[PDB]
């Protein structure tokens, strides 16, 4: 028997995707030599298995390249040589993914996986399929798109503390539609910490912090006045600031408009993209626990704001109930939990 050479590509192939390595296998014989070079004769790094049967590229293959593969196999029956030339995908566009939360971080039970591309994704289904989420303990979750560029993944209920989450965004070499391919892969891994849920009840004007079911803090608060009420619903804790200038125009409202503002505040924890913060409000300590006076923020005392800053982490939960407001939009950016599971699970990959 004469040796046979089999590749993971074929001679003359076009549109070969670079999301996977290229390999060669010998039958009835072993691989004596394999080389692969690009257009300019530059070799691609590769590795032959110890038994001589399988060779594979070991470095990233490039877009828009023509590669030439030369392989020789020898057996007791003689020799065989093949030359294969193929071309890889030629993207019209590249998009780079950006993932949250950060690698190595410990986050709260409300924290979604977020993947944000720097370009509109025409094929949402292809993006979803290329994102590999591993959970331990395993739990079911689903993708939901907040806009044309950012997709979210979460389970049905808040994470169980101590859960490992691994996010492999394997977009390199993947056609995301209309000739748009991933610029690169990105990876992140994070862990779920303590269950921290702070409930603001407008009926009592108390913000209660519960850590793993236990009441550890009770904060008198002043929320949005009737004309600018705090929306009810579930909020995810985002970033924390020792101090920050809260500029209303960041959130769509002109500073000079009647509901506009620009205020320097201390110990500020953001809980919506719409501009809701828990923060130090020295000017309303008298109203806190009693009447709503703010633009929608949860006013608390200086010491309580700093407490909150010190004890609350990204992905922890603030729930607001019984205000005269509506419900925080599910696609706020930090309002993902306000979308019912059936709707979330169904997705909008369209």
């Amino acid at each position: 028997l004469v040796p046979k050479l089999t590749a993971s590509v074929t001679d003359g192939a076009v549109g070969v995707t670079v999301d996977a390595p290229v390999s060669v296998t010998a039958a009835d014989g072993v691989l004596a030599a394999v080389t692969m070079v690009n257009d300019n004769g530059r070799p691609v790094a590769g590795r032959l298995s110890p038994d001589g049967l399988r060779w594979s590229t070991t470095e990233q293959l490039g877009y828009n390249r023509r590669y030439t593969l030369n392989a020789t196999a020898l057996g007791l029956g003689g020799a065989a040589t093949r030359q294969l030339t193929f071309q890889t995908s030629s993207p019209a566009h590249l998009t780079m993914p950006y993932v949250m939360p950060g690698d190595g971080e410990v986050v709260g039970v409300g924290e979604p996986v977020a993947i944000r591309f720097d370009e509109n994704i025409a094929d949402r289904g292809a993006a979803e399929k290329a994102i590999k989420i591993t959970t331990n303990p395993p739990v079911e979750g689903a993708f939901y798109w907040l806009n044309n560029r950012e997709v979210r993944w979460r389970p049905e209920h808040f994470w169980k503390p101590g859960t490992a989450v691994d996010v492999a965004v394997n977009t390199y070499g993947v056609d995301l539609g209309e000739g748009m391919f991933g610029e690169d892969n990105v990876q992140t891994h994070f862990t779920i910490g303590d269950e921290v849920i702070a409930t603001a009840d407008d009926n009592t004007k108390i913000l209660t912090v519960r850590v793993n079911g236990e009441v550890v803090k009770s904060m008198p608060t002043s929320m949005g006045k009737d004309s600018t009420p705090t929306a009810n619903g579930i909020y995810i804790v985002g970033s924390r600031y020792k101090h920050i200038i809260m500029d209303s125009s960041t959130y769509g409202v002109p500073v000079n408009s009647p509901n506009g503002y620009r205020t320097d505040v201390d110990w500020a924890t953001q809980i919506s993209y719409s501009g809701v913060f828990v923060h130090s409000a020295p000017w309303s300590v008298g109203a806190q626990g009693h009447t709503n006076t703010s633009h929608g923020c949860l006013n608390v005392s200086p010491s309580n704001a700093q407490w909150f800053y010190d004890h609350v982490k990204r992905g922890d939960i603030v729930e607001v109930v019984n205000t005269v407001g509506g419900t925080l939009p599910g696609i706020d950016g930090l309002g993902d939990w306000n979308i019912p599971w059936d709707q979330w699970r169904a997705g909008n990959a369209k």
